[PDB]
């Protein structure tokens, strides 16, 4: 596309912003709030129409763990509910194949959901597939070659290292190799024929380390470290670069943007958010209007 949205996230309590940062001259706009706050959410994006999925409304009056699914329109400037998933799923993972959305694992309470669902768009509906052979809170998720992979977490008693991959025509997961560093909470992406995964929490500290999983070689190679360490961090891709919004690095809520050339492997600081905030959904689409 041509702008990264961040929608939602977490600062005092969950947010409600949707924010659009232009690479090209770096300004960021305001578009209109979602209509429930939330944190821990996913984003993505289908036919240029922007998705905001799971989460949690921590909030004074309460706190609440959204199975909302939420659509946004770049011409319209406008939010509508979608179908609700089956089960609420705060820190959610999402990823999306052949114009189909994969909601992966997130939890509902003190429940850890190795559960999956899939929303088809075009029949605004979503329909449970295979679970995870593990639950998952916190869970990255990516999107490669039409074979989707969920990537560290929580399980309710540990943070993982481990990974699994789902093959769609056989309704089947598998597990790949582990990472070499727990992860939970980090930001999963895809560039090239490789999935990142970037910062997280190893339940001691938080990650500024940045490891890739070649499907070809089946193994994890660490990249350049982020500059900050960060858990809960938004992460996309655009124009080949990756880019990683906000997080918490233990004593701040970030609003650091940070952006990786994997031809020259350095991170270099490109923009800050309005404001610190963890825990937000990223995709990208089209410019508003
Ligand atoms: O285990 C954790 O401490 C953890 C950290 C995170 F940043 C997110 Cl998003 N989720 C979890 Cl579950």
């Amino acid at each position: 596309g041509r702008l990264i949205y961040t929608a939602g996230g977490y600062f005092r309590q969950s947010l409600s912003y949707l924010e659009a940062y232009n690479p090209s001259n770096g300004s960021w706009l305001r578009l209109a709030d979602l209509q429930v706050p939330r944190s821990g959410l996913a984003g993505c994006v289908v036919g240029g129409l922007l998705y905001a999925v799971g989460g949690r409304n921590n909030s004074p009056d309460g706190n609440t763990d959204s199975s909302a699914l939420d659509c946004y329109n770049p011409m319209t400037n406008q939010w509508s509910p979608c179908a609700s998933m089956s089960v609420p799923r705060n820190r959610i993972g999402v990823g999306v194949i052949d114009g189909h959305i994969y909601a992966v694992g997130g939890s509902h309470g003190c429940i850890h959901h190795s559960s999956v669902e899939r929303y088809e768009p075009e029949r605004d509906e979503w329909h449970l597939v295979a679970p995870m052979l593990t639950r998952r809170i916190g869970v990255g998720v990516a999107v490669l070659n039409r074979l989707l992979y969920a990537v560290g977490g929580f399980d309710g008693t540990n943070r993982l290292n481990s990974a699994e991959c789902y093959y769609p025509e056989r309704n089947e997961w598998r597990m790949i190799t582990p990472m070499n560093t727990i992860r939970s909470g980090a930001g999963v992406c895809v560039l090239h024929n490789c999935i990142y995964a970037a910062g997280g929490y190893d339940g001691q500290d938080q990650l500024n380390s940045v490891e890739r999983y070649d499907v070809e070689t089946e193994t994890w190679t660490f990249v350049a470290p982020m500059r900050h360490h960060r858990s809960a961090l938004g992460i996309t891709v655009h124009q080949g670069k990756i880019y990683v919004l906000g997080g918490y690095d233990g004593h701040t809520f970030l609003d650091s943007v940070e952006c990786y050339d994997p031809d020259s492997d350095t991170w270099s600081e490109v923009t800050r958010m309005t404001s610190g905030r963890s825990g937000v959904g990223v995709a990208v689409t089209m410019e508003p209007c």
